[PDB]
């Protein structure tokens, strides 16, 4: 078995490489990168997503959300309380500015180390979850814009022809906001690119672990966990890697710089923060082995989750018996 400790995997694919995404992943799997949960991919030197970053300022971020914490530096959850809008030029000045900036430090060792310390006594603003695209339409190597749709793939693997679209998703960070722990919805890939800006720090529990984390996470956060049998969900339980490494949790780190790309594998559950002001881009993929994972993958019902409209029939198809029971969580 390739990649039995589950280790994170960086690839460095040359220009001829790079042509075909779906080989590729196909690829990065047949040598176990998809045991880790995670996998980062350096793209070859002669391709660039854009010619430059100098004219995004006037981009709107609608709903900036400030990150609210409750609970121990260790073991936290987060709120997201809605802020007015603001251009992303008007949120780099903010990101920059004393309040929010990022504090001297020697190296990104030193850095999480104050962010684990401190991240629960301050709360930053995330411009996250915003539709759209930064790669040039004439970028066509691993142009997060242009990729085969989740609704084209389950047609070609199961035959039947469903509504839905799937398209990505910008987001501007700031110093300490935060992604909570979770797998994809219905357990899909993602891939992420950093286009800009200061990094991003990983963690990634492997899929053949992620009941594990789940169990500590009922322990952790017992009336989340009462209120719904899939709560993670929710997107808003934070557990430090010191408090994993207490309680015997398989996991590896990792920090994402410019110009790379990430991706997440079926049932890897990942959480994470940025460094500074960035900007990233992601969406959600899948292969022909995501669809057993899409079957078996947990649904909230509780209504806290609500998500987008494409993954009705995700659950529709795959799910038949959870249908009904989802359907009124999100409605
Ligand atoms: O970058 C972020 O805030 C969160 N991204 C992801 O969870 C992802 O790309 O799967
Ligand atoms: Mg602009
Ligand atoms: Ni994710
Ligand atoms: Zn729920």
């Amino acid at each position: 078995a390739q990649n039995p400790n589950c280790n994170i995997m960086i690839f460095h694919p040359t220009k001829e490489e790079f042509n075909d995404f779906d080989k590729y992943i196909a690829y990065m799997e047949s040598q176990g990168a998809h045991r880790a949960g995670l996998a980062k991919i350096i793209p070859p030197k002669e391709w660039k997503a854009r010619e430059t970053y100098d004219n995004i300022s006037e981009i709107l971020i609608a709903t900036p959300l400030q990150q609210v914490a409750s609970g121990r530096a260790g073991v936290f959850t987060q709120y997201h309380k809605k802020k007015k809008a603001m251009t992303v030029g008007e949120y780099r000045h903010l990101a920059n500015s004393k309040k929010y900036q990022t504090p001297p430090h020697q190296n990104f060792e030193d850095l999480e180390r104050k962010y684990w310390k401190n991240r629960i006594y301050n709360s930053p603003i995330y411009g996250a979850d915003i539709s759209g695209s930064l790669f040039d339409e004439n970028t066509k190597q691993w142009n997060l814009g242009h990729l085969g749709t989740i609704q084209d793939l389950l047609e070609k693997e199961c035959g039947v022809v469903i509504e839905g679209v799937n398209t990505p998703y910008l987001y501007f960070g700031m110093w300490k906001t935060t992604f909570a722990w979770h797998t994809e919805d219905m357990d899909l890939y993602s891939i992420n690119y950093l286009h800009l800006g200061e990094p991003k720090t990983w963690y990634v529990v492997p899929p053949e672990h992620g009941q594990r984390l789940e169990r500590l996470a009922r322990e952790l956060f017992p009336g989340s966990s009462r209120g719904c049998g899939a709560f993670l969900r929710h997107k808003v339980a934070l557990i430090s890697p010191t408090v994993l490494k207490e309680n015997g949790i398989p996991f590896n780190r990792i920090t994402q710089e410019a110009g790379e790309f990430m991706v997440t594998f079926p049932y890897g559950y990942h959480a994470g923060f940025n460094h500074g002001f960035n900007c990233a881009e992601a969406i959600n993929f899948a292969t022909p082995r995501w669809i057993d994972y899409g079957k078996m993958a947990s649904q909230c019902s509780c209504g806290e989750a609500r998500v987008t409209f494409s993954m009705d029939a995700f659950v529709r198809i795959l799910q038949p018996e959870r249908y009904d029971l989802w359907k009124r969580g999100q409605d």
